[PDB]
């Protein structure tokens, strides 16, 4: 018996920012986040609709310590943040640290590059062990955050080229 690993079925995502980190300017946030779905938009043939409320595939909060589900946070440093894989309900949803002080430059933990990250998960992506990609699970940043080959073919395994 063989399983497959967890998949959108459709192509076109919904997605909302159900809070805002007091950290930035709310323009800031908006895009963040939007940039971060261009990444993979512009590989595959997906596409990402921001819903200002309402039903949202991906459910997009900034949260700290225990918040109902399953991986409480832990304060500043250590986990920054965390996705799940798609499916139903929490499927999808990436959970943002609150407890972070979340940037828009070199200063650590700049948002858009960690958001790059863990939408890489709410669309079926695991970690990879590339120091160079994007997947992979330690913070690094450079100034510029654009895919690895890793990233790219590991999401057009699962969705095609655009
Ligand atoms: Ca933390
Ligand atoms: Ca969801
Ligand atoms: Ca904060
Ligand atoms: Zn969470
Ligand atoms: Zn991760």
């Amino acid at each position: 018996l063989t399983e497959g690993n967890p998949r959108w079925e459709q192509t076109h995502l919904r997605y909302r920012i159900e809070n805002y980190t007091p950290d930035l300017p709310r323009a800031d946030v908006d895009h963040a986040i939007e940039k971060a779905f261009q990444l993979w938009s512009n590989v595959t043939p997906l596409t990402f609709t921001k819903v200002s409320e309402g039903q949202a595939d991906i459910m997009i909060s900034f949260v700290r310590g225990d918040h109902r589900d399953n991986s409480p946070f832990d304060g500043p440093g250590g986990n920054l943040a965390h996705a799940f894989q798609p499916g139903p309900g929490i499927g999808g949803d990436a959970h943002f640290d609150e407890d972070e002080r979340w940037t828009n430059n070199f200063r650590e933990y700049n948002l858009h590059r960690v958001a790059a990250h863990e939408l890489g998960h709410s669309l079926g992506l695991s970690h990879s062990t590339d120091i160079g990609a994007l997947m992979y699970p330690s913070y690094t940043f450079s100034g510029d955050v654009q895919l690895a080959q890793d990233d790219i073919d590991g999401i057009q395994a699962i969705y095609g080229r655009s």
